[PDB]
């Protein structure tokens, strides 16, 4: 198999008046004085795909003549998955009422880290509110290196402003988010009935929220094994 | 037609120093040394197409100058359906309150072959929830190979967190899919008005969700039959 | 004006090692030799264009070298209207109490029939439910040959489950088809208040559906005029 | 500067047989023998853009070698605003209580003619119902022409049937098509919390539009003024 | 490295009949007789990129044959932010209720001057209502130069119409801006329970709203140093 010196996105592309399409890939300039070559350059340049510099000299400014695009290239692409039996996991947590995220956090990991025992990987991503996660998790998606996408935030009603239009809000763009990019987002934004800050309820909902982050963990670990499944 | 060596998408393509552009077809890999294919076989590359080879001689690493295209090749598209009075459902169902989503299952199992008594096959699909029912119908559509789509679950509001905000998602998601895709996609899934877990609505439901079963079964047998008639 | 030996879009382009863009239009495949015609001939078939082929001999196999494209061919296009006072509406109904939307139909039909008196031609298609209209409606609409679409059906609160998603879900999935594809959709969707199944309401309803045929065929007629207006 | 023979979009390209590319641009056909303007000419056919034809001779039939393509040509472009301090207006109102859009718009257009004074006309276009106001908002978005788009309505719950769904697809449906589009559109559709039809509703919410008519020019005209600001 | 003679989006692009392509860089004439040139440039110029023009003479009219495509082009590209520890942060305000928005708007910079003490740059865009927030702030996230967009307003029951229909739409199109641009807005859109305009209701939400401005502060600054973090 031909020699790799380079693969990776076009940092840019300089045609040179001497006939040559100068490109750097992978932090490394190459060029080529091929006639052919030019528009081919420029169309992989501008559909965002990454091309993998192949010639004898791998040297910086050295001609080459050699290319392959295997699929429209990565750019960025690759997304959607890492590997079977290992990959991670990107949990985004708001911190408005961090006291109870943090204990989904807690039996999110420790479930994890019980049944896996170290194959799988969580990333703890943190976020000012629950308005900020559809495009954090979008981004965090969008970069690839992630199976799944946990969200998780404590949606109140203060009892001065109305509070529904941010959690619908909310949901709505992780559905969508997890529609656009094909990267499951699952949810655990919750929304109580009725939270007074009697020291009751901030009892309760502790000991809740670290039972959602265990079937938090379990509906995650099946999913990414379902979807891994249907693909072959 | 000429003889077909190999048909599919063009696993990689890869231009050669010897002014060759070999491009794996069907596992295969093929090469040709005309310069105005060079930048069609990019554009199918890069368009998301599949070729058929055609060449006298179909071994691996032999040169062909003659390719067909029928309609922007395949790529992730000739689904939408697959036959008439022979096709396939898939049944997405969630594991959330098991025991009634199974009763709506068997009865439309049970139905569709006392009906079409083989000619149609149903392919069961498990999910964590509710929420992860959008994204997995959307792949099972893209993949091709299904008339018609069913997407079961039991929403229930259980006293604690609002359950409105997922059933709204779920089902905004699923008329998203299904206009993306071209694909019908029937719901199944039901939010009751009260459900405390008494045994009385726990005995209501399981009779109520087989007729639902039934229900869907025809409602499926009729859309795809209708929609198979306009299309000619 | 140049003899059209067949004009539609491409079924099947086969480029033979003899570099001959053999294409198959309008059920009829005709080859060139010209170079220049090739890659033309590849972009029209991968963006959807209908070409007309020209050439002095019109049989099967002949070559040619005149071809026209009017505006980007016409592929799924050429629809969003047929002609003003001549035109056709496709009536969607669902099968969910029946004999309600009976009463709507006939009131539309015989409404458009006393006024237009035969100018304006209505085709019925049918649904097993309200979710399943804005995907009919979308496929009618791209498919052309029609100026408006009008679908009905009466969804209603049984007592048990929640009606409100799927009411959601079919208006707003009928605006999105109707901004997509830029054909009017006239909504007789309704839900009432109270209908508990007392031969009242039964009576009731028969009536006001009667009543909303007639206003729905007024707006329908209105509306196609004014956008046939304002679109000169 | 050059002479412009004949600028628009291209109305057909018809590739003759003497290696001729014939184009049609504002009802004048041109015809060009250069080899390279062919694949430049069916791109910009293609890609919905307006050329400028340029020759010696603007005669019909007549040959040319020179064309200009500003930015990606007009085509449906040129629109999200016509020129500062003197524009254009869309006012689509509902006919549906007629008797107090018409008070509406009347008070619309008296305080655009007082402040203004014949820089800014308003243009009238009627429609069958509130739901009918998006897809006419975003035909007369695209078609350029105008700064600003009102909508105006008024959508009332008559006891029957629930009046929710209607409303909430407008306003959303207006917000998406104003995103869409670049235009402003200025919501006039107004719900009201209880209107039985006793005549002190009738008599308020006639003065309460006249009062909104005003509402609404005001806004526009600023709207309009800072956008037309911060594009500087 | 080169010289740039222009960089910038191609104003026009003129072929004149000598076989020449002139185009406009950064109001900038150049033309360039390179057969190749021609096809590259038009591309560039349907794709929305900017090119810089490179020769050994930058004079108007003179010929070049150097041009760079860095990752094509910039056009309306380079937003998302402008620097690391020094950016900018455009705050839309609504003029209804201006008296307690000027208040959050007040606390915002107030916070942003004390912590940053000049790192940050505040800038103010009026307008005439919440429903005018989500267009003005698509546009300044397309023209780049900000990191992130804050709108305020305050939305109140009149005790006449209905106001959810506005809220609602106006906090799903900030989401939907958010998503499309990839600039993150932070929502000071506040709806409350209940104002009847007495002046005690007057008097709390003067304070109320100057402690949120300090809030939303904070998170934006929190939100702009994550993001910046894990873009790294």
């Amino acid at each position: 198999m031909h020699a790799d010196c380079a693969k990776g996105k076009i940092e840019f592309s300089k045609y040179n008046e001497d006939d040559t399409f100068t490109v750097k890939v992978d932090g490394k300039e190459y060029w080529t004085s091929r006639w052919n070559l030019q528009p081919l350059l420029q169309s992989a340049q501008l559909t965002g795909m990454t091309v993998t510099i192949k010639s004898s000299t791998c040297e910086s400014g050295s001609g080459f003549a050699e290319v392959q695009f295997n699929n429209d290239g990565s750019g960025s692409g690759s997304g959607s998955g890492s590997l079977k039996t290992s990959f991670k996991i990107a949990f985004i947590q708001a911190r408005w009422h961090a006291d109870i995220v943090d204990e989904a956090r807690k039996s999110f990991v420790a479930e994890l880290a019980a049944k896996t025992g170290g194959s799988v990987e969580v990333e703890i991503f943190d976020v000012p509110g629950a308005y900020e996660i559809p495009l954090h998790a979008k981004t965090l998606a969008r970069t690839g290196r992630y199976a799944a996408i946990v969200g998780a935030a404590f949606v109140i009603d203060g009892g001065i402003y109305r509070h529904d239009f941010v959690a619908t809000a909310v949901i709505n763009g992780m559905m969508q988010v997890q529609l656009e990019t094909e990267v499951p987002v699952l949810s655990v934004v919750l929304t109580p009935h009725h939270f007074h800050e009697s020291k009751e309820h901030h009892d309760f909902f502790h000991a809740h929220f670290k039972v959602k982050g265990v079937e938090a963990a379990h509906a995650a670990l099946q999913i990414v094994s379902e979807r891994s499944r249907i693909a072959a």
